[PDB]
Order: structure tokens, then C-alpha cells, then sequence
């Protein structure tokens, strides 16, 4: 289970952040994406795909299994799309509010934020980043 | 050395292609921007950081070095900016080739060609793909 990821949105300055978390890693990949349009979910989980290995998507709600392009990226690319599983997404928000002011557009303040979260060690001190874990995992197997 | 990759644009429908590569391994990601501006290429540099250990970026020509926001993506992640260093470009374009009538836009067929570069095998057989060299040489770090 290398492969296993959760994807949700969450919302802030009205716009839409799609939010994939590597579960055994807590990695996370996110983006403000201009609607909430199958397309650029796809185009997401296609770019996230390439990046790792994508095995399993987990979805907490039904919207991921009405569009056909997610069908489409799902299946070209070999992700098993699963219904039933967060804080994750109010802890990056907490992140954005330290740095909102440091970028101009919201979506350069989500990249910053998901760079910390990915690169910080938890309590500030020793053991692995969420980014060390997830190539750690992945190597390991 | 993980943290080593190249930069450089290419060119496809009158659209420009961001290329990194991870020199070591051979990983590639790619985005079509919508001009060469400092903005995107920054933001792409972000991300790329945000995902993977990113320290020195060479480039070819003088354009990066010219671009605050560039100069200002650089210094808030900790990328040293490196001038002095291709055909990988066009092997990128070859997939972008045999993939392109399976999407409509082309930035899903750059995508679609990063996924199979980045996971293939070298003759089709044996060995690692660039994805699983970059996870052994950040794991072997
Ligand atoms: C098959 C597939 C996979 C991912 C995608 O992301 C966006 C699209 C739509 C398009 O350009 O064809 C798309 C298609
Ligand atoms: C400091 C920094 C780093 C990466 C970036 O990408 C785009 C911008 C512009 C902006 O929104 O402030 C930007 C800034």
C-alpha cells in the first residue's frame, strides 16, 4: 500500500483547492483549481500519477464518480477510484494564514504551505518529513 | 547530488513546455505555461520544491536570471540558481506523438507523455524507471 491516496477539496477566498494526501506518509499535493469541473481533477490526478505511484484514491462523497474524464484519467492511468475513508486541510490552513502575506495570488501561498508541511519535521524535531516517509515507503518497497 | 536538476522550455502548437529534469535519474515533470513569464516559471519552481529535495537549478541562457519573482521563488526555498548545463526534450515530444489524439488539450497529452517516461523501462525491460531512480537515490540519501 505505497499507493494509496485520499482526495478532498477545501475552500478559502472563494476559490477551490483540490488536496491529495498520501496516507501512510501524510505527503500531500494540492492545487486552486478554477472550478470544481471534472477536468482539472483529472488533469491533477494524471500530473499525481506520473509523480507516484497512484494505486487507490479514497473519496469521502459521490461528485469524483459522476464526471467521465475523472473516469477517463482513472482509467488511462490505472487508479481504482473507492468510495469511504479532514484536519489535514485545517492544519494547511493554518500554514497559509502565516505566509498569505508574504505571495500576491492564494495559490502561491498554497504551494508554500504544502512545501512546509511536506518538509517539517514533526514537533520542529528528529524523524522523518512527510516527504522523507513517502520515498522511504515507496523505496522500501 | 539529489538535488540537482536542468531547466529548459520547449515549444509544441505555439504553446511553451517547462521542462526539470533530475539529472541523476532522468525523472521529468513538465507544465505548459501560458507565456515564458518569471511568474509561472517561479510558481513551477515552488511546486517542483514543495515535492522533491530541489538545491541547484541549471539553465542554459540568461532569462532566468533576469526575473525577481524567480530570484524571490529561488531564495524563499533555498535553490541555488546556476548557469552552464536537450534531446530528452525531443523524446518528450515523440510520446507527445503517439499520445496526442487521446485528449484534447495538449497540456493532457504532456502529461499523459511525462507519466510514460517518467515509468517505462530503458529497452522495455529490466532495471528501474526514472521514478523508481529518483526515490533510490533520495533513499539511498
Ligand atoms: C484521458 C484524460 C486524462 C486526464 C485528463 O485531464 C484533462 C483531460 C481532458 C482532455 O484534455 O482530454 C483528461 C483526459
Ligand atoms: C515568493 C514567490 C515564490 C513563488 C511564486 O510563484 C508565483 C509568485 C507570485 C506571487 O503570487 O507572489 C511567487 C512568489
Amino acid at each position: 500500500s505505497p499507493g494509496i491516496w485520499q482526495l478532498d477539496c477545501t475552500h478559502l477566498e472563494g476559490k477551490v483547492i483540490l488536496v491529495a494526501v498520501h496516507v501512510a506518509s501524510g505527503y500531500i499535493e494540492a492545487e486552486v483549481i478554477p472550478a470544481e469541473t471534472g477536468q482539472e481533477t483529472a488533469y491533477f490526478l494524471l500530473k499525481l500519477a506520473g509523480r507516484w505511484p497512484v494505486k487507490t484514491v479514497h473519496t469521502d462523497n459521490g461528485s469524483n464518480f459522476t464526471s467521465t474524464t475523472v473516469k477517463a484519467a482513472c482509467e488511462w492511468a490505472g487508479i481504482k477510484q473507492e468510495f469511504g475513508i479532514e484536519s489535514m486541510n485545517k492544519e494547511l490552513k493554518k500554514i497559509i494564514g502565516q505566509v498569505r502575506d508574504q505571495a500576491e495570488h492564494l495559490k502561491t501561498a498554497v504551494q508554500m504551505a504544502v512545501f512546509i508541511h511536506n518538509k517539517k519535521r514533526k514537533g520542529g524535531i528528529g524523524g522523518y518529513s512527510a516527504g522523507e516517509r513517502i520515498v522511504d515507503i515507496i523505496a522500501t518497497d
